């Protein structure tokens, strides 16, 4: 692709705190991508309908976490996986 977009690949960026030799912690910092598709409605009211975001900001709350609670009480939840979307609350 001709750059990143300015965003990284959504995953686990390794604790720079926790980090030792033996014990690598995380937490899951990046960019998942973009997938947008313009399509031609109508739009009932004025020329939009709504409010609606481009859908870019995905979240992938570590699918599985190892949290190592470090520094003020920290939480990496040591991510051993992270799956984009679905969230606590998508829509924010
Ligand atoms: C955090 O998870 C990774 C991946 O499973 C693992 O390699 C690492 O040892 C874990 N860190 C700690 C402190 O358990
Ligand atoms: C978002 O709303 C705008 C309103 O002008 C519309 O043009 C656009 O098609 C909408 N995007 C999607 C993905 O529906």
């Amino acid at each position: 692709a001709p750059d990143v977009q300015d965003c990284p690949e959504c995953t686990l960026q390794e604790n720079p705190f926790f980090s030792q030799p033996g014990a690598p912690i995380l937490q899951c910092m990046g960019c998942c991508f973009s997938r947008a598709y313009p399509t031609p409605l109508r739009s009932k009211k004025t020329m939009l309908v709504q409010k609606n975001v481009t859908s870019e900001s995905t979240c992938c709350v570590a699918k599985s976490y190892n949290r190592v609670t470090v520094m003020g009480g920290f939480k990496v939840e040591n991510h051993t996986a992270c799956h984009c979307s679905t969230c606590y609350y998508h829509k924010s």
